[PDB]
């Protein structure tokens, strides 16, 4: 079942963007969220997305889930001058569609749709 903690964001025409933490304080630090704004018009979002399989670690001991990982951050991009996302950080959520049992074509779309107020949330890798 999904139960996902999405705000539900409602985005005015505000001109001042940056991304910023959100549900940082709720959410544990086991999960990353920045925000995703438009800027202008919709460039594409400054992160990169392959698939593969991350651990999730339960009481039950590890377990292995198809996972949704960033391949790479574009240079200057968003996520790349915060600081506050990485390239091994695989994603968990996206606005609040979790990315798990979606294709990267239905991830990376998802996240192109919801470009103007869009949660990524990502899970830190600590670098792999």
């Amino acid at each position: 079942g999904s139960k996902t903690k999405a705000p539900s964001i409602s985005i005015p025409h505000d001109f001042r963007c940056v991304s910023a933490i959100i549900d940082v304080d709720i959410v544990p630090e086991t999960h990353r969220r920045v925000r995703l704004c438009k800027h202008g018009s919709d460039k594409p979002l400054g992160f990169y997305i392959r698939d593969g399989t991350s651990v999730r670690v339960t009481a039950s001991g590890l377990e292995k889930q198809p996972g949704i990982f960033i391949s790479r951050l574009v240079p200057g991009g968003l996520a790349e001058s915060t600081g506050l996302l990485a390239v091994n950080d695989e994603v968990i959520e996206v606005n609040g569609i979790e990315v798990a049992g979606k294709t990267l074509d239905q991830v990376t779309d998802m996240m192109v749709a919801n470009s103007s107020n869009l949660i990524i949330t990502v899970k830190p890798a600590n670098q792999r």
